[PDB]
């Protein structure tokens, strides 16, 4: 998998999520916020905070809070906040993210 | 466990390993290299504002995680961020699972617990 | 003052800058936003951060419908952050459709059809 | 034909001319100017003291030189630059002056009535 | 003595200490910390030029002249000087910077300021 | 919080910052204006290559009379735009008068005479 990515959807839009256990906080790029029509949901705090958005990871939907930044390092960084909030396993034997009992396979990058 | 740490040993020396799925490459600080007496063990090596370039590479050091021993290669840096950064290279090389349900690193079939906030600053 | 053509991409009117010196066709991110093509992209990118200029690839549109004259053309192009020009019609597409830049008649001859180059009023 | 090139001769010297409809002005490199013995033909007309950061701007202008494209000869005005990126850039100025057609069907430049073929990758360096 | 330097020792290692009454705080270069093997002693306290703060040495043994002194200092990545002897330590040991005799008088003992040869 | 002394330059009371780490003595332009020394100056400066502070040199006062305690001293210094301190008493003058910065007694001993370092209240 070379670096760890997952397919997720935010507000219905397909997104490649970078799985980083070393990041305290989940971020989405401003450009990704623009692509997902989430700009209308923003804060006055770093571009702003999304207080709640719908994530579709596998077959299940998750309520999520994250920060929007101007940096396009990745479109979406799935950080330790969300990793632990949904009690995930980063399984590099099976190459999957196991969230609830469900396994989401690691990715489709260039 | 506000960040993921594990207790491991390199060449017999107890170390706190920072577990980072977002790092392509495993690094150890020069100070930790000094504490593990691995300075004499080095290699040559990055072309021509950060990441602190390189001191050298350790071709092999033996890691003890749980009751099992692992061969490792990593880079030594002057960067003091953490004593040892357990990156995606080693995470996948030993086919680890970062289990945040049970709060353990499952390496072979064995489970190594993530350290409490007390064990860290 | 340079060569422009009126085209449409996914139904949106565009002024295309005709450049035989460019290996690749590009559209600005702002034009990509105007044409609602942000969700239409790839993982196309420019390595890790060496070269000192322009800006770099935002992503690639694998296929989009171009309307030039009366005829419709399938196209691929890259999106960039630089707004220098909204759309650069490059040598990739110039040769893909075997276009002729006719500066005698001042037309782009795509197939047998001729598209006139724009007058300075049709440009700002 | 990884880009569009033509064989031309300027002041008798064989050159590979890069055909660019997106350049407002025809340019020759200083090195090409020296190899074509055009240096004794130069002017003081230049790019001032307000500058950019990269393009090594203007050495001077050649008010007229003979181009041989195919069997015909053409009078030409162009600018010399220090940038050796390409030897000679045949720009929109000259493209329109001789009412050229860039034919990518036949892979030729049609300039007065004659057709001049675009160069193969062999005729161009590594 | 184109600036004021003193010979001192930290954890046994000879160092050239730059005497600065204008610096609130004593600092050592990371390079000097490495050469003195004080790396295993670092708190790793930071701040939220001279590449800012690496970490703090809460206590290290300084030999100035024939006496030994307990010292606290910060380590920085800046190589400006190997060791900056600041006002903190200057006053803590009630030193006199004597430019008549060209000495640092720490206790009753006098440590001579170094000749330009002993420096670049 | 630091070492200050009361001095006079050309008759004007000044708070002098004592810095053994500074090679050269400097005075701010505002202090030069307060000491009526602006018309008395030279064309001294530091070239073309620099850093991102110190505000560079305005010029040199070749001689000004310093009163430290009961005794009077000839001095040279540079004027800067920087208001870091009004007057920085550097190693040049520290050694020129063979001063002792005595932190046991908290005094500057310039000859046999001792000038006390200022209390935090005497600083603003």
């Amino acid at each position: 998998v070379y670096m760890l990515f997952i397919d997720i959807e935010v507000n219905g839009v397909p997104i490649k999520a970078f799985v980083d256990s070393g990041a305290q906080s989940t971020f989405m790029s401003y450009a990704c916020a623009q692509k997902c029509s989430l700009l209308r949901l923003m804060d006055t705090r770093i571009v702003g905070k999304i207080h709640l958005a719908t994530l579709k990871i596998g077959q299940r939907f998750f309520p999520s809070s994250f920060t929007v930044l101007q940096d396009n390092k990745v479109e979406f960084l799935f950080g330790l906040d969300l990793l632990r909030r949904y009690q995930c396993c980063i399984d590099l034997k099976k190459s999957v993210l196991r969230i609830d009992n469900e396994e989401i396979p690691f990715l489709d990058i260039t």
